[PDB]
């Protein structure tokens, strides 16, 4: 009980989420949206009881309330935790972080899942996972529901009418060959929707200090599971050369097969050119990204960061008409974290995006996220 209490943590987060969206047609505004919401996030994580098999429990209290634009939404979640040696089993509310499932947390409240998961690190450098998710609790929702696949746009994903799934199975692993090179292999199956094999290779190469080249290479094969037409290969890689407080990144992404990339509806796709508005994951879509980061600590104003990126996509199959679909997006992020004063740790982040296409709706979008986390101890 010494670790249980001592490793235990609790916190309350205040979270303010604002966004506006302007649909552009010609050089004019066709329509606008605005959402404003306040969040209260209560988190608790126990440590583990002593012994061969340790037990712990996590609890989550998420409350969202629309400020303007059911008014109240959110969820309460409990998770039982078991740990033997270096293997941990979790049952209940899960938020896995894997190439085959990246839960959304870009709005007010996180997307969460119900199920059971196993993470294992018994062997030096080897990390294994496996699990089953049964239900998803979307970010704007109040309870748990069957999962579906991300559809729409020109993804050209087609599914049996009314189809839903209460089984997403996953298993995988990753191995650190050196402290600079790891590879990963991950499997995910959304029952009746798709099967997916994800391969990864991450290489960080220090030229000197402080200079580094990170190579992030990825490849996923997705295939149908009886009741969809899913058929996709996704090659996507990012190269990020870091020097001092600058980082310059280049990304490449290519869809092929009869549909775009397959991923749980509501989640984020693990793709290098997935950005603020577009995922550039339509049928046949190829896209290139250029990204620049600067961290103002490099001078005066620690806690202030800048980021901008540009992504250009083409070769999109328009599906019902001939011709090449093209789209492009530019993002600009500015983020500040108070380093001192009574406001310390208060976080504020502005995310700005422009999306333009030659075939569908264009819009601009601004997000302001204000965040403050207070430990209860």
């Amino acid at each position: 009980q010494s670790e249980f209490i001592k490793d235990s943590k609790a916190s309350i987060e205040l979270r303010n989420f604002y966004f506006n969206r302007d649909f552009r047609q010609e050089g004019a505004s066709q329509s606008k949206a605005e959402e404003w919401a306040q969040g209260f996030l209560l988190r608790y994580e126990s440590g583990y009881t002593e012994g061969t098999i340790g037990f712990g429990v996590d609890a989550i209290g998420l409350l969202g309330v629309k400020l303007d634009s059911q008014d109240d939404y959110g969820e309460a979640g409990i998770t039982a935790k078991l740990r033997a040696s270096k293997s941990t089993l979790k049952i209940g509310t899960l938020t896995p972080k894997l190439p085959v499932i990246m839960p959304n947390d870009s709005r007010l409240l996180p997307q969460t899942f119900q199920g059971g998961a196993l993470n294992s690190m018994e062997i030096d450098g080897l990390t294994l996972d496996a699990g089953r998710l049964k239900k998803v609790n979307q970010r704007d929702s109040s309870d748990n529901e069957d999962m579906t696949i991300t559809g729409g746009g020109k993804r050209q994903i087609v599914v049996r009418s009314g189809l839903t799934s209460d089984k997403f199975d996953f298993a995988g692993g990753s191995y650190k060959w050196t402290d600079n090179l790891s590879t990963s292999y991950h499997y995910g199956k959304l029952d009746n929707f798709y099967k997916q094999h994800y391969l990864g290779l991450v290489h960080t190469l220090p030229i000197a200090d402080k200079q580094s080249l990170k190579s992030d290479i990825r490849w996923a094969r997705s295939t149908d599971d009886g009741s969809s037409n899913v058929d996709n290969k996704a090659l996507n890689a990012m190269f990020t050369y870091s020097l001092g407080y600058h980082a310059f990144g280049v990304g490449y992404q290519k869809m092929s097969g009869d549909t775009g990339f397959a991923y749980i509806n509501g989640a984020d796709p693990y793709l290098v050119n997935f950005i603020q508005i577009g995922d550039f994951a339509n049928k046949d879509e190829k896209s290139w990204q250029a990204r620049y980061d600067y961290n103002f600590a490099g001078v005066g104003i620690p806690g202030l960061t800048f980021m901008t990126r540009y992504v250009k996509g083409d070769n999109i199959d328009l599906l019902t008409t001939s011709g090449e679909g093209k789209e492009w997006e530019r993002d600009m992020d500015i983020a500040y974290v108070f380093q001192s004063g009574p406001l310390k740790n208060l976080g504020v982040k502005w995310r700005n995006a422009t999306m333009r296409t030659n075939y569908t709706n264009d819009y601009d979008e601004n997000r302001l996220i204000v965040s403050y986390t207070l430990p209860l101890w």
